[PDB]
This record gives C-alpha cells, sequence and structure tokens, in this order.
C-alpha cells in the first residue's frame, strides 16, 4: 500500500476500571472508515491514550482494529516506547497483524543524544523489518537514509522546517499532524495527515485536502475555518473526552478516558449540543 | 477604508558610514531599488529591520525625511514609530504623519513586562497624540479590545502561529493583515493577509510578488516553488548574517549599501563564495 | 514510623546486554550506597534507576532485590509513578508489601493534564495503597495537595529557590527533599531535609559533609565540597551521566553492567579523562 | 580605586505626568538609600532606573543628581548599555567624566546578537571610555570575556546557582554582583562579593543582615530573614515593583512622583494590601 491519505488518530473506549471496551473500539474504528470516509486508521498513537495502557491493552487495541476493518483500509501502527524491548515485541506482533507500517514517537522524558534516538529507530527497523514512519536537517538526512524510513509525521508547526524537508526530500512520506492547520500542510504538499478529529470531521477533512490542491483555496480555507471552530470548541472542554462525546451523540459505547484523564464535564453540554448542532456532527 | 494599506513592502534597509551615521545617498538608492527594480507597493520605514532600535532621534527623523522624498506620491508607506520611550514615540509619530506617512506602527513595549493594559495604553497614548491610523504588532479577546479603536486599522504578524493566524482572519474580516516571515508568504498568502512587509523583498520582491498571486488565484504549486527559491536565499542569508548580507547583494547591483551599525559586524568575507553562488544562482 | 529525613542514594541498575536487570550487581549497588557511601537510605526505581525503560516485572525485581540487600534501619521510599495508574497502584501496593516507608510518584507527563487530574491521581494512588507519599504548580495548588494528611512531602528538583524558599515557609511541617546535587549547600540552607541524588552513589560521603558543615553554620567548608563535588558532577554530565557512574562504581569492583537501550554504553573515548577524575577525587 | 564590594541600591527615578526626571525626588531616593537603608552605593539607570525609557539627556541628567546628592564614600556604578552604541560610549564618557567608579552594560536585545558582536561591544565602551566595566554565555565565552583586563566582573542575574558556582570557581578574582532579591542568601554563601536590588530602597537594612549574618554562618537566622524580604518581595512584585516600591518611599515623606508611562501608575485598589505590608515588616 501506498500510505498516502487521510487517517484517524484511533480513539479508545474505556470502562471505569481502565479497560478497553472491545465492542465501543470496534464502533470507533468503523466509524472512521465507514462515516468519515477516511483512508485508514493510525492506531495506538497518543490520541488512543496509547501510553496510558500496558503492553497487553496496547496488543489488545491493534488486533480489535484491525478486525474490525476491511483489507483495503490503510493501517499505521504506532509502536514507540521508552522500553524498547515493548517497542520490538509490539513492533513485531503488529507486523505479524499485517500494519502496513510501524511509527515510532521520538524517546522522550530523559535528554537523549540524537545517536541514542537514531539507533532506536534502527533497532526497531533492524528488529521488525518492516517500514517505519520517525516522528535539525542535517540528523533527518541521517535518518532518511534508511531505506525502511519511509516517512515523518510532523507535528511541529513551523512551516519553514517543514518546506525545507519537502524540498530535501521529495520521496518520503510527510503526513502532519496538526488538524487546525490542514490547509497549511497541503499546500505544503504534505502526502496527507493524521488527526484525532478526523473522528468526527473527517469529510470536512477531505474537502480541505482536495480543495487546495485542486487550486481551490478559497474553498478550502473555509471548510478550515469550520473545522477550526469545531477544533478550538474541543480543545477547550478536553480533547479525548469530548471527541468520544461527540461519537457516543451517534450511538457509539464510547465509554470513558482512562484515569487520570478525567471523564467530558457536563458544564460544558449545552455547548456542546450546540456545536455538535451547528455542525452535523 | 481599513484595507487601504492592501500590498507588498519592503522593510527599509539602511546604510551607514563606519560611525554610524547614515549614508544618505545610498539609503535613496535602497528605497528606489525597492520601488523601481523590485516593483514593491511601498516602503516599510524605520522598523527592526532598518537597524532602527540603533538609532538616536535625529537619525529616525532623517530615515523618515529622506524614505519619503525618494518615492512617488502613489507609493504606499507606513512608519514604525514604536520606541520604549513613548515621548519619542510620539514625537516621531508627529513628525513622520506631518511628512505625509499613510500609517503608523509600533512594535509591542519590549523589554520589560509590560501588562497588557500598559500596551493597550501605549497604541491609544501614540493614537491620541498624532490622530493618525496605528497597526499593531496578545489573545483573541485582547486583539478585540485593540480593534474596537477606529483608527487600529491592523496588524503587522509576525507570530509564527498559523491556527492564531486563522482565528484572526476569521474574527476580524474588515482589519488589515500583513504578515512578516518572508519564509512563510505562501502559507500566509492563502490564510487570507491582506499583504506583507519582509526585509529580504528589497532583493527578491519580484518573486515575493509572484508567490502572493499565484497562490490567490490557486496556482498553488508554482506559487510552493517559488517559496522553495526564496526559502533558498533566505536561509542562506540568516545564515551569514541577514541585514549585512542583503546589503552585500543590494552593493553588487551597483547601490551604495555602506555598513552596517555596530554592534552589528560587517558581512564577513568567509561567506563571500557562498553568497556569489547565490547571487548568480538566483539571478540576484 | 521512621524519620524520612536524611540523604539518599538514587538507586542506579545494572543491565546486561538484552536489558534484564543484573540481580547480583544492583544488589552490590544497594550495598555500596550503604555500606560504603553511608548514606541513610535508597530512593527506588526513580530517574536515575532507568525506571521509565522498565516492564512491570522490571520494576517490581528491582524493588525487591533493592530491599533483600539492605538492614531494616535502611530507609527506603518506592517511586511508582507511571502514566498507566493501574501500573502505579499495583507497583504502590507491592512496594508497601515489601514494607518501603513511603512512596512517591513523578508527576503525570507527556500529556497536557489539568492540575484536578493531577491531584487526583496522587490521592487515588493514596487510596488504594494507604501509604505516605511523596510528590513532585503554583504555591495556591501545592496548598491543595499537601493538605492531604498522606502527601508528607515532596522531592523537589526545580532549580528555583524563590519557589524553594515559599514551599519551605509555608509548609514547615512537610518533608522537602531536594533532587539538585550540584545545587546541595543551597538547597541545605534553604531548609532542605535531606537529599537525592544519583551522584551520591558515587560522593555520598562529601554530600553528608555539605549537609552537615552547611547546618552547623561552616559555609566557607561547605561550600569547597560543592566546588569539588561540582567538578565530578560536570564531568559526569558531559560522558553520560548513568553510564558513567556505573563505570566508577565498576572501578571498585562492582558488576555494574550496561544501561538499558536506547541509552548507549560508556564512550572509551573518555577513558583518560574519568581515570583523571577517580585519581584526583578518590572515587 | 575604590573596591565595589557590598550592596548598591538600583536607584529608582521619580517622573511626573510628562514623563520629565523628578530632581528633588531623585536626591530624596538617593539619599534615603545611602543615609536611612545604610547601603555602600548606588546603581544608577539600570533597568530599575526605567532607564530604557528614558531619552539621552534625561540619562545624564539621572546620573548627575544622584552623583550630586551623596558624599565621597559611596560607590557609585554607572549603567550606560543601549541598542545603540554612540549613546552607550556617550554616556559611558560622562558618566566615567563625573566620576562614576565603574560602568555596567546590558547585554544587547532585541537581536539576535552573535557572541561576538556582544564581546566587540564591550570593548568598544571600555576602548573609548577607558573605565571598568561590569558585564550582564557560556563558561569559555565568560573566559574570553574576562581575559580583558577592564572587565572587572558581572552583574550575574541568572536563577542558575550550577553556573553561578562555576563562575565563581573559575574566577576567583573577579566581582561578582548578584541581582535577584528574593535568593541573596543563596548567593551570599556562593560566595557574590555583594548584590544590587530595587527593593533595597526599602529593605536594604534586613538585606545586609541577610549578607553580614550568612557569611558569619548564622545561616538560620539570615534565612529566617530572607523569608521577610521575600514576603516583602512577593507582595511588591504583585502590586507592580516599581511604582510600588516608590510609593513606600512616598509613605516616607519622600516625593516619589510616578512611573514614567507606558507604567501606568500604583493601583489604588492594592492600598489595603500594601498598607497592611508596610505594617508589618515596618517600611
Ligand atoms: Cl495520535
Ligand atoms: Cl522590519
Ligand atoms: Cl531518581
Ligand atoms: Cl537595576
Amino acid at each position: 500500500k501506498d500510505l498516502k491519505g487521510l487517517y484517524a488518530a484511533l480513539l479508545v473506549p474505556f470502562d471505569e476500571n481502565g479497560q478497553v471496551n472491545e465492542q465501543g473500539l470496534k464502533q470507533i474504528a468503523q466509524n472512521a472508515i465507514e462515516t468519515e470516509e477516511l483512508d485508514g486508521l493510525y492506531v495506538n498513537g497518543s490520541s488512543g491514550e496509547n501510553f496510558l495502557l500496558n503492553t497487553e491493552q496496547k496488543k489488545q487495541v491493534f488486533k480489535v482494529a484491525k478486525e474490525a476493518v476491511g483489507d483495503k483500509v490503510k493501517l499505521i501502527a504506532q509502536v514507540g516506547s521508552l522500553d524498547l524491548n515493548e517497542a520490538i515485541e509490539l513492533g513485531k506482533y503488529a507486523t505479524e497483524l499485517g500494519y502496513d507500517a510501524l511509527s515510532a514517537v521520538t524517546p522522550f522524558y530523559y535528554p537523549f543524544t540524537f545517536e541514542e534516538i537514531r539507533d532506536y529507530y534502527f533497532d526497531i527497523i533492524e528488529a521488525t523489518q518492516n517500514n517505519m514512519i520517525i516522528y535539525s536537517i542535517e540528523q533527518f538526512s541521517e535518518l532518511f537514509n534508511h531505506e525502511k524510513i519511509v516517512g515523518v509525521k510532523y507535528t511541529a508547526p513551523n512551516f519553514f522546517l517543514l518546506e525545507r524537508i519537502r524540498k530535501a526530500f521529495p520521496d518520503k512520506l510527510i503526513l502532519s499532524g496538526f488538524d487546525e492547520m490542514l490547509v497549511q500542510a497541503t499546500i505544503s504538499g504534505v502526502d496527507g495527515a493524521i488527526g484525532s478529529t478526523y473522528n468526527v470531521n473527517g469529510r470536512r477533512a477531505r474537502k480541505i485536502f482536495d480543495l487546495a490542491r485542486q487550486g481551490q483555496i478559497q474553498e478550502a480555507y473555509q471548510l478550515q475555518h469550520d473545522s477550526n471552530d469545531i477544533i478550538e470548541t474541543v480543545l477547550s472542554m478536553g480533547i479525548y473526552p469530548t471527541l468520544k462525546e461527540i461519537l457516543r451523540h451517534r450511538g457509539i459505547d464510547a465509554g470513558l478516558p482512562k484515569r487520570p484523564f478525567k471523564p467530558f464535564n457536563e458544564a460544558h453540554r449545552q455547548t456542546l449540543d450546540q456545536l455538535i448542532a451547528k455542525y452535523d456532527l
């Protein structure tokens, strides 16, 4: 699979004890593809509350998400972990399930050197033999020299650096991670995008992407205005519980956020009701 | 009428002699280069790019006078008069206004942690004393309060944040927005800016105008290709010392581009070959 | 109940080439801290132990080995913080059952958690474990955390001596343990109750003198020992702090193993400079 | 040639409604610093003096008045830094001609100047004035700056006590004056030669006691005085430091005038809390 296109960053529903609700998760995954008409799912990224999960729950998410959608759906498995043994084990498990590529967040918390960051990606690639999507221009170059590093999920909203990476690496995949600047990413030549709000707003996101590349820039930007009202509202109410409340409105068992995230605050119910009416969410 | 000042502006560079005095003939050549050669809509005079904050009050007036004399009546003129000395800001604002500059602008008061009310009344005091239109440099609720002033016509927007820019464009459809980041002109353009102010348009304003025009005509691919070209230029000049290097490019065209004012140091000759290579490649 | 004041080694962990805990060396490292470095306690599974690189089973393994290594009088604090609250609760219960004197938990990180989220993360761990807790934010918020009788103190790592003085003043009944070895003398005169540090694994004798001399008002001599300690700290930082501390320990005949990847091993290009440091300061 | 050790008031300036210096109030403020606060010297035309808001003639005016207000024993440091280097040299010569013991200059700001540009700005002022200079940057770059015979020290304002300790150790013979009032006690035990502060205009007596007691090793008493000083500092920062400090002086019968716009005057809604602090601390 060419990995171009638009991906929902897959949300995960939990019960009160922080266990995955598998029925709700299957429904969320199918919502992304069938209702929001997206190209694929980005599984166990930050938007999935991945970093709050134990290893067996991560595996549980990968399997459920894979068995919920058809064979033509593009699937990217985020497997980064500060525990490299865990990253490799998740990488092998996702590869065996048939995920089209892995990705891995930059090793964090500790001040890792670039050399340490580089060999963390190279070690995961070596053990899994799958394609890898990563998260400075001389450094990018050394990462992207690797033929199995097919791309970057670019989340730093610096359009100068984006433009430099675009031109420097015309043949690698660039997927942007900032929903609220989709139209700017699009005219900057990204090959697609990954976003949490595409779970509820993937149809507008598609129009933004398509229309911007078709020269219809005013129309794409108007839809960005509309999408940015939604994104701003959802951010102000607590992004992941509120996205899942919007889904729950659709009859989906969207459950609860995993503690220490708190549930949607009902003080926001009226404003959320107004948003959902305004934009037909 | 808030949109009268739309368009593309050179942030006017200033040549100095060895004692940090304005070279007036070189300044006239720079102003004329921006309008006649680079084909820009106007000059932004005494901003950061003119080393404004290194100047005494007399030198600022001198630059305002010469820039204005150098251009025809149809060329748009914006006078940056911000200063931590509010008395000086008012003096320069009155002076620039009597000269016939079409608006004033003023950088956000800096150095000290000023409160928003102090920043607000800094602008309100300049406006009250000069009665000219004002362009500002802060949340959306804070923008709303500043833009409720009939004489605050718009903003020169330099924050690298396209979420806030979009929010501002949506919230203030009839205010002037001019972007100040040359390396993101194409993104600013599709985000609905009414124009741009740039130091690199002194040497690259023809590409800048094509980027602006092609992007608004939806020729997005061709606009973006010109942004790649411009960004090679911008990245190169930033790496050599922006103001001195821009002036060296101007010197190549036969302009009396002089020196930067200390404590900026002159163009370092170790960069000479890399610069000549850039000038040849992009025909600068 | 033990008094928790005093000086603690942040316990380092030796690994084999597969990132598995070396139980033999871990025991030697724990015993070095108490018996050679003369420290009051161990701070187990903190950042310095490469805790955030471990799986749950390995964290329990380290808790168990450290406890087994030390006498009944040794103070033991178990860092159980995790982005996975279920894991943090489970490690908290396990360490309490081992008999650890207090738990601590890093601030939930990575995500932009609200304060109420952070507060209730601490309160949740407490309800489940019933152990005393040490936290890692304005004075107004500290008040809300310290209001809890089971939040007994703070391991204070932010390099800001104005916030430190305010917290000391406002909360005279709470334990403050500073985590910046290179500013021990400044923390001591600011009234901290003790300190936790990774370099006390190799420089614990000098740290005790800094602490004691400074409280006794012999400030000039404490500050000279801070100069000497900071030569060591700067050097060790410039070489990769965790691998280098463990190299110094190896020199005393401890099986200090390897760091866990993605941390890289001690670069041998540093060996001569490290040999010199060990000679100069008799480490 | 005066030694420059000790405690300096960062001289506050009173203005009228048009932003002109109230010269009579300025003398009162200079004299209060030396005669009531019992301070060693005055730091003139720094940030606390609203210096960067002034025109050249006003800066000269402030230098002249402050000098004439104090006796021959008083140490005087003239801050002459400006983004206009021609103005800085002019001010440098003027202050030198009036007999200021040293010059100082803030780090060139606003633009992103290279270290080579910052270095040559200092070197240029020194070369035109021939006076001693205090600077405001890594250790290697400090080593290059301090290699100049006429760079005699540094007004150290970065709240970083690891770098302070490194500088103190690497430059045993240079003058280090700290600029953080709220951390005077930590600076003192770190071996600073003295301190410059705006709050010493109203609290120099406590400041001196903190400085002397800490150096005499009565660290518990010095720390308590810092608790009281930080109460004051935390309150006046919360109300707008410059205007509030001057309001405290007005209360002493001093003509404290107004701040220069765009600073706003003291807001009367803080009156109650201020009166209460002045009461508690006898200011
Ligand atoms: Cl994600
Ligand atoms: Cl400018
Ligand atoms: Cl630790
Ligand atoms: Cl000052």
